[PDB]
């Protein structure tokens, strides 16, 4: 039994909520919020440029630091790094950004990296402006992670969308 409320079953371990990720982390204090991030851990918009607001910039401090220690991501890799004030951690995942050319099928790479946590919040990955569709990226989730993940889905006529056309 988790403190996640409201979420759809999709499947054995994946679930499902119209809601803003950040809103999530506040409410649910999870153990692992996922951040969709690029390679270089510049949390501009989208859902990093939120969670990052909502840290004051904690998270930025602190993957400057991470990227001048160690580099740059790899696309499809990730990093855990502090959760701040939104969760115990927060696990960086890199899915491919199909606008600057790179290759969709490293998208299930970036979602094999929620395998290592048992249980995650975590946003749809490569969607949005990253590019790619979020039909795909749910398809590719569900056939990928097999770890308890629940999903939260920013848009509502997208999350109605995914669920009503979800098989
Ligand atoms: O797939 C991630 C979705 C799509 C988006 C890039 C446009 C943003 N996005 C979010 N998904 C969930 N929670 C969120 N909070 C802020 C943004 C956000």
């Amino acid at each position: 039994v988790n403190s996640f409320s409201g979420y759809l079953k999709l499947t054995d371990n994946v679930y499902i909520k119209n809601a803003d990720i950040v809103e999530e982390a506040k409410k649910v204090k999870p153990t692992v919020v996922v951040n969709a991030a690029n390679v270089y851990l510049k949390h501009g918009g989208g859902v990093a440029g939120a969670l990052n607001k909502a840290t004051n910039n904690a998270m930025q401090v602190e993957s400057d630091d991470y990227i001048a220690t160690n580099g740059p991501l790899k696309v499809g890799g990730s990093c855990v790094l502090s959760g701040h004030n939104l969760a115990k951690h927060c696990l960086h995942v890199v899915g491919p950004n199909v606008n600057k050319g790179e290759d969709i099928q490293l998208l299930k790479s970036a979602y094999e990296n929620f395998n290592q946590h048992e249980v995650l919040l975590a946003p749809l990955l490569s969607a949005g402006i990253f590019g790619a569709d979020p039909i795909h990226s749910l398809r590719v989730c569900v056939d990928t992670v097999r770890t308890n993940v629940y999903l939260a889905v920013f848009d509502k006529n997208l999350y109605d969308k995914l669920v009503s056309s979800f098989l």
